């Protein structure tokens, strides 16, 4: 019985925590019972170890799954092989294997902060939510790390435990923190996940602008219309002015723009006629998009808010758009498509235009004979209509062209399925919206009589369903693992053994089995009124996280909450990319979502309430329900006149994660209130005009007396009638449903936060508000920072005492002085995750071989000296060194010189041979380097030395940035001396004394250039010359120092070169404590771009960073730092061990003139203490 026997489909990817499910189908020509064993093998260091395995017995004519056990989540990117072996009772039947791609995303995490914009002296409250792939809660140990934009580790929590996946943590910011995008990192299992939140100086806006405009606009349209809605947070309309800039984005023309300035009361309509886009199509061939910018200024405060939208311009009045069409042509089957014909402005299509028929031209070409057919179709009321036309059997390319009233659309389908029997099937879906649990219908059509169909459903690179359907139409029920995109592959085998298949990719909308509903007790409430928030969940023993914030937090255009969009983005992150194969007849159709097939089937009169409490985050609740499905939490409404927006999430062990469908709003509003137009920061002594806006929303115009309370922290400039208080009260008239503004000149006289109490009294109502102004100090801000390294790596000494002093300038503004002291146990280095991307194959020419070779050596030396090198990366690294060493040894000539092309170039380069000697000398503890090659390079470099010691280059260097290091011969001598000066390991008799005398003479005449000076300093520090100290001192004199920063800026990569060379000069002269600002400059010049830029400064920078780590390579740290002195009445103690070695611990000291501290370190290791002084001058 010849024919097909088996068909085994296994996915080509593997993720940790996901079961590798394969599908086995046994056919008519196979025996009764076939035992299928699937093995997973890990290939490390040319050892293949069977990690996971499973076995099963399958019967003839049955389609079942063989499921492997789950991979552990601790695994990494190793070589994985899947081997499938199907056996009979006395003989094997198939035995094959493949490679598997690895995906690093194993679990889901959500970092929810209460807001994304934070003021200084605030508190960040956040939750870490750890879930599985099927959104069940995950219990694990993890680390939380909060860092500044300068990437110093400021806060950390080590080995926290998650109670049902939710971790609630808080973090108090400093008084003056580093402004910018702070980062929260979670190191769960072996993966780091990031979440950025901004810390800046901002004032919360009290209203929002929405701009309702059509997305498209026709050129033949007479008017472009739109609506502007400026609305307060508490729901009242905004009375103000609008400036409207209609600006074409044509870069060919000028900045011509229509401007329209008018008035707005809540909502306002605008329209532009053709005399307002007459400058627009003058400026624009095809027209580009235009920008409509709205600036609304509130007429009582002057606070302006601007929004912008983009409008695309279409040349025709109607747009004809297509969907629901197969991307692969199927011969002898009906092509179906759905057409939306809509107007440009988005309005409904009129009954007059419905009489015009859409002319659709089909063009089937055998790519060269073509068949062209024009069909007329009617248009419905909604404008969405389906077309269906047959396809001829020889058609290879289909061209569709639709015309309607001059509007044209066209596309072409070129992908043709080829079959020897010319038998094809088509799988189509009828439901536009597919959800989880709702069954959806599938229709299978074919040009011939169909056999028993077999369907396989694959989602997230995992085969999640199998089965056999005999009917040509069947219903399938999606599950939670099908999200977001599912492959339904429907196939059957003909009598000659040919597989006939179709693959349908469908988006599956995720529904949640767990539901959480939030209800306020009231829709509208007053401030300081007790309301109740009711939480209703689906299941008991659930943990509920509730956030309820100000609406202006949502109006800050930044949010870090857990919503449906983040869940959809994480589900799209679960989806992966796929690769290609050899495409026998349908294996591309199989591999459309990553499937690898094994088969043989192809062969042959009261005081007002004083409003003081103004928070931005009202409710930050983290509770456990226990036995309750609903709970009522009683809260007090704060004093902010706004709307409070509440959302939340629920986590249960049975159902998983659940989210609120809509945010629920509570309106905190009173009809008579006070608004203070305040900036964030005022300087002390400056007279600023406080703007008090009395908002009256009653039905009558009221005479309001505004009374500001006296304080000793500020002065009111204008006087009052009485002598008890100056500027005590003012009188004004506020209209009904409007606001009025009164100015008060205020001169603050004290630093810090100052309270202002404003009381508005009317015969109808009253209000009182107490608000904080942050008053800073006048003058110009200056910063000083001094760093001291305390070294305890030697076990002879145990206590080290150092002194740090600073004297203030005499023109310092009093009260502006701030003294901080930070202690760290280790420096911030390059991150290992990006540096693993910096290791590569040595390829190309010899200079390209060095470009792909040398940073691998210096990165391997750096993580060898930092003790963070994994074994697989190590074996890959030394494999790269061996192959790069062989590729560089291909380019060695007969005289020992090296070049880019080897023997093809006429003369070799001295600089490239020096680079060869330096890289091969560094690589010699790691790989085996032949000493005759190194001796030949010594003799060829020594043969190019003159009598004075000056060296000369007869060769050529192709690359610019390799030759960009200063072609003057003094740099050549210094580079060849610092490359030849590592050669003392083998023999120590190197006579470069004439060259050292030449470099000392070149230093003695006086150097203007700067890289050259750093190279002379490194050479003289390496030989231990007496002129090295003067050169390093004058190079430190040439350095720019600011903010604990020492660097060199060239007036014309080279800055990193001079910083690393002077750093190695400081290390070789035992001035380790002075290299710390340069080391911080090296730490800061690599944060935004991963590793180090280019290669030539990358090598020297990682050499200096590994040379620091080799000097302080003690893995045990137990350092106690005690800070005493006149500036500290209590001794400040920092404890540094191996866990908090990266923690930048900080402490604040009193202001004593002059500021002097004594820092005593006791223990073992090394520590760095930095004294920072911030002062304002006049
Ligand atoms: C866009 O706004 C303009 C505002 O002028 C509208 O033009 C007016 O339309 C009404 C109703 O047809 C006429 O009675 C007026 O005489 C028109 N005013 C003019 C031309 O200045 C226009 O209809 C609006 N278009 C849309 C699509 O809403
Ligand atoms: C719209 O165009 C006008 C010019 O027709 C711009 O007005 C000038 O703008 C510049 C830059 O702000 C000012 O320096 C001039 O004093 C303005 N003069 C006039 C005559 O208005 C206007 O700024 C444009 N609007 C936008 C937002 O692009
Ligand atoms: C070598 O680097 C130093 C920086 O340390 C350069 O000196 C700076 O020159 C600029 C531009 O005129 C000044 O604004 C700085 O004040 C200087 N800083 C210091 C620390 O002196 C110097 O110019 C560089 N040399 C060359 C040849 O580029
Ligand atoms: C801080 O360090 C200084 C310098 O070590 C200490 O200086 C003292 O100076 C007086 C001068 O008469 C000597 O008599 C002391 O013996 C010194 N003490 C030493 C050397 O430790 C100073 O006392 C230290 N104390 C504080 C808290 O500032
Ligand atoms: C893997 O199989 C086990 C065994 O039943 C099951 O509990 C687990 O949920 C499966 N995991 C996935 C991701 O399907
Ligand atoms: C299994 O491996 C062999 C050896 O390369 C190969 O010839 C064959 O095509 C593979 N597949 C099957 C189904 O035997
Ligand atoms: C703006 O146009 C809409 C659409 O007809 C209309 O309902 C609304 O009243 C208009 N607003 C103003 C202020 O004219
Ligand atoms: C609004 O205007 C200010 C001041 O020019 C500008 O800083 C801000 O970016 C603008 N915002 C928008 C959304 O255009
Ligand atoms: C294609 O559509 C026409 C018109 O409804 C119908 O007669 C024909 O049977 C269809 N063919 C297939 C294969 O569905
Ligand atoms: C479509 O309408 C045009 C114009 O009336 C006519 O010339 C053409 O023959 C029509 N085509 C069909 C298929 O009815
Ligand atoms: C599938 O349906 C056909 C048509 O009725 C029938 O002949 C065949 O036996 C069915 N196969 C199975 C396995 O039910």
């Amino acid at each position: 019985a010849p024919g097909p026997r088996f068909l085994v489909t296994a996915p080509g990817i593997i993720r940790p925590g996901g079961n590798v499910t394969i599908g086995v189908e046994l056919l008519e020509h196979c025996p009764s019972q076939v035992t299928v064993k699937a093995e997973l093998l890990k290939t490390a260091s040319n050892l293949t170890v069977s990690v996971l395995e499973a076995e099963g017995v399958f019967e003839k004519g049955s389609f079942k799954t063989l499921t492997l056990p789950s991979l552990p989540l601790n695994s990494a990117d190793e070589i994985y092989e899947l081997r499938v072996t199907g056996r009979t009772q006395d003989e094997i039947l198939f035995s094959n294997s493949t490679r598997l791609s690895f995906e690093t995303k194993r679990i889901s995490v959500f970092i929810q902060t209460d807001k994304a914009l934070y003021k200084p002296k605030q508190e960040v409250k956040f939750r870490i939510v750890t879930l599985f792939s099927d959104f069940k809660p995950y219990k694990t140990s993890l680390n939380i790390l909060i860092k500044d934009p300068k990437s110093n580790l400021i806060q950390q929590w080590l080995s926290q435990q998650s109670d049902l996946g939710v971790i609630s943590k808080t973090f108090q910011l400093s008084s003056h923190p580093i402004l910018g995008d702070w980062s929260i990192q979670v190191q769960v299992n072996d993966q780091t996940y990031y979440q950025s939140f901004q810390v800046s100086e901002y004032v919360l806006p009290k209203f929002e602008v929405t701009l309702q405009t059509p997305l498209y606009c026709s050129m033949n349209s007479k008017h472009l219309n739109g609506t502007i809605t400026a609305k307060y947070t508490y729901g009242k309309p905004v009375k103000g002015d609008v400036t409207l800039t209609f600006l074409p984005l044509s870069f060919w023309g000028k900045k011509k723009n229509i401007t329209k300035t008018f008035k707005i009361n809540g909502s306002a309509n605008f329209s532009f006629n053709d005399e307002e886009m007459k400058n627009v199509m003058d400026s624009s061939s095809s027209p580009g998009p235009v920008e409509i910018l709205t600036t609304v200024t509130e007429s009582v405060t002057g606070i302006s808010r601007n929004v912008s939208t983009n409008v695309f311009f279409k040349q025709h009045d109607y747009i004809i758009e297509f969907f629901d069409y197969t991307t692969v042509l199927k011969p002898s089957l009906n092509f179906t498509a759905t057409v939306k014909v809509t107007r440009a402005d988005g309005n409904q299509l009129t009954l007059e235009e419905r009489r015009n028929n859409v002319v659709i031209t089909v063009t089937q070409r055998n790519y060269k004979m073509e068949a062209v057919q024009k069909i007329n179709y009617t248009v419905p009321q909604s404008g969405t209509f389906k077309i269906e036309f047959p396809i001829l059997e020889d058609s290879s390319e289909l061209q569709l062209k639709a015309y309607f009233l001059g509007s044209k659309s066209s596309m072409a389908v070129h992908s043709l399925f080829k079959s020897p029997s010319k038998t094809y099937i088509q799988l189509k879906t009828r439901d536009e919206n597919i959800k989880v649990g709702s069954p959806f219908e599938l229709v299978v059509s074919g040009n011939k009589r169909l056999k028993e169909l077999s369907y396989m459903v694959v989602s997230r690179g995992q085969l999640v369903a199998v089965g056999k359907q005999n009917s040509t139409m069947f219903s399938l029920t999606p599950e939670n693992s099908w999200t977001p995109k599912a492959c339904v592959i429907v196939y059957y085998i003909e009598d000659d053994g040919e597989i006939i298949s179709d693959v349908l990719k469908i988006p599956v909308q995720l529904v949640f089995k767990n539901k959480i509903k939030l209800y306020w007790s009231k829709v509208k409430a007053e401030p300081s009124e007790k309301v109740s928030l009711r939480i209703s969940v689906t299941q008991p023993d659930s943990i509920v996280g509730i956030v309820a914030v100000d609406k202006s937090v949502n109006l800050m255009n930044a949010s870090n909450d857990i919503t449906m969009e983040n869940v959809v983005h994480e589900l799209e992150l679960y989806n992966t990319g796929y690769y290609l194969g050899m495409f026998m007849n349908s294996f591309a159709v199989f591999q459309e979502c990553g499937l690898w097939v094994l088969t043989d089937a192809n062969l042959t009169g009261s005081s007002p309430h004083v409003r003081k409490h103004f928070p931005e985050t009202w409710i930050w609740l983290d509770t456990n329900m226990g036995y309750r499905i609903y709970q009522e939490f009683e809260v007090t409404v704060p004093d902010s006149i706004t709307s409070w927006v509440a959302t939340g999430f629920v986590i249960s062990e049975d159902l998983g994660l659940g989210l609120t469908t809509t945010p629920v709003e509570l309106q905190a509003f009173q009809p008579f209130f006070i608004f203070l137009n305040l900036p964030y920061s005022v300087i002390r002594g400056e007279e600023f005009a406080l703007e008090i806006t009395i908002f009256n929303y009653l039905k009558d115009a009221t005479e309001v007396k505004v009374i500001i309370e006296k304080s000793d922290k500020f002065d009111i400039l204008m006087t009052s009638n009485e002598i008890n208080a100056t500027g005590h009260q003012q009188t004004l008239l506020v209209p009904s449903e409007d606001g009025a503004t009164v100015l008060f000149p205020i001169r603050p006289t004290h630093l810090g936060e100052i309270p202002i109490t404003v009381t508005a009294l009317s015969p109808t109502a009253s209000d009182a508000v107490t608000q904080m102004i942050l008053v800073k100090a006048e003058g110009i801000e200056k910063s000083y920072s001094q760093s001291i390294l305390l070294d305890l790596t030697d076990n002879r000494l145990q206590s080290t005492l150092k002194t740090l002093s600073f004297s203030f300038p005499p023109n310092t503004v009093t009260g502006s002085e701030r003294v901080q002291i930070t202690a760290i146990g280790d420096v911030l280095g390059p991150s290992i995750n990006g540096l693993a991307s910096l290791i590569r194959m040595p390829y190309g020419c010899g200079e390209q071989n060095m470009i792909n070779f040398a940073p691998n050596i210096y990165i391997l030396d750096y993580l060898t000296k930092k003790k963070q090198l994994t074994d697989n990366l190590k074996e890959k690294a030394l494999s790269f060194m061996r192959q790069g060493y062989q590729r560089e040894l291909l380019y060695q000539r007969e005289d020992g010189s090296f070049s880019a092309f080897g023997n093809y170039d006429p003369s070799g380069s001295t600089w490239l041979s020096a680079f060869v000697l330096r890289c091969f000398l560094e690589a010699d503890p790691y790989i085996d380097i032949d000493q005759n090659v190194l001796h030949r390079t010594y003799t060829w470099l020594k043969g190019h030395q003159k009598s004075n010691g000056e060296f000369w280059d007869p060769g050529r260097v192709i690359h610019s940035e390799l030759q960009g290091g200063n072609k003057s011969p003094v740099t050549l001598t210094a580079y060849i001396v610092t490359s030849l000066l590592g050669y003392r390991k083998y023999q120590p008799n190197i006579d470069v004394q004439e060259s050292i005398h030449f470099l000392e003479s070149e230093f003695s005449r006086g150097i203007s250039d700067n890289y050259t000076l750093a190279l002379i300093t490194y050479a003289l520090s390496s030989v231990g010359s007496p002129k090295a100290k003067e050169a390093l001192n004058m190079l430190t004199w040439r350095a720019e120092q600011e903010g604990g920063m020492q660097f060199w800026v060239s007036s014309e990569s080279l800055d990193i070169e001079v910083a690393a060379y002077a750093l190695l000069s400081h290390f070789l002269q035992f001035q380790t404590s002075e290299g710390i600002p340069i080391m911080r400059w090296l730490s800061r010049q690599r944060n935004s771009l991963g590793g180090f830029a280019s290669t030539q400064d990358t090598t020297v920078a990682l050499k200096a960073l590994s040379e620091f780590a080799a000097l302080m390579n003690t893995e045990r740290t137990n350092i106690q730092v005690t800070v005493t002195g006149p500036s500290s009445p209590s001794p400040v103690k920092f404890l540094i061990d191996t866990h908090n070695r990266l923690l930048l611990q900080t402490a604040e000291l009193a202001v004593v003139q002059p500021t002097a501290v004594n820092i005593s370190a006791n223990g073992f290791g090394f520590a760095i203490c930095q004294l920072n002084v911030v002062y304002n001058v006049k």
